[PDB]
């Protein structure tokens, strides 16, 4: 790709410190501020039921792959202008590789 | 995406006339000229076991999503220079949408 595997353990702690405030990853996990992300890989943006997405996310219709996800995480608002996800971004590719490695695994 | 759903039925007949000569889609289907494609979506290129891929496909490490797949099908050799897949391409987006619609479904 333009994405390579990292440390899932490192990625777990990245999740906890940077994403857990708003999201769950487990199957049967609830929506919070943000939507539960189980099964995100391969699904298009805006399709978790019971969550109120912005117009912007839905119409962006991103197919979530480890690769798209990387560009998204760099700068969410640059990627989906108008998203209400209030997260600045993960500028280091190594951080993103770690986190996505952990998401790839925990969201299946 | 930059890909929209079409006719899975139309996509089935596209498969039969243009891809079936070399590939199977069913779970438990054999490799032929080309590899069995069950589960292709979300997997990287070159990872079906028991198939002898070209150096080119493997190192290209494409993550197969309905979207990548479209660009691939336009012109396989332009996309993976050196691939031994001898298929010229499906130039009409509508044809590709139909076929991918059918693959999305039959390869799960
Ligand atoms: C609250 C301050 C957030 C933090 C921190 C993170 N996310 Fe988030 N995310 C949040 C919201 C409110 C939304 C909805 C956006 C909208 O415009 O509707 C999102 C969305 C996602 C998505 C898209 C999900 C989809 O189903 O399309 C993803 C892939 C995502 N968020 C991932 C994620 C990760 C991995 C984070 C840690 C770096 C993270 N988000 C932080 C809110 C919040
Ligand atoms: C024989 C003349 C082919 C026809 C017609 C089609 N494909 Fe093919 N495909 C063929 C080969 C020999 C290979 C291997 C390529 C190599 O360089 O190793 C491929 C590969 C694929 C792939 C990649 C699979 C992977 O696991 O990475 C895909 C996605 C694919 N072929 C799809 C496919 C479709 C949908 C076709 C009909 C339009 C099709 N191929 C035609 C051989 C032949």
């Amino acid at each position: 790709t333009e994405f390579k595997a990292g440390s899932a353990k490192k990625g777990a702690t990245l999740f906890k410190t940077r994403c857990l405030q708003c999201h769950t990853v487990e199957k049967g996990g609830p929506h919070k501020v943000g939507p539960n992300l189980h099964g995100i890989f391969g699904r298009h943006s805006g399709q978790a039921e019971g969550y109120s997405y912005t117009d912007a996310n839905i119409k962006k219709n991103v197919l979530w792959d480890e690769n798209n996800m990387s560009e998204y995480l760099t700068n969410p608002k640059k990627y989906i202008p108008g998203t209400k996800m209030a997260f600045g971004g993960l500028k280091k590719e190594k951080d993103r590789n770690d986190l996505i490695t952990y998401l790839k695994k925990a969201c299946e």
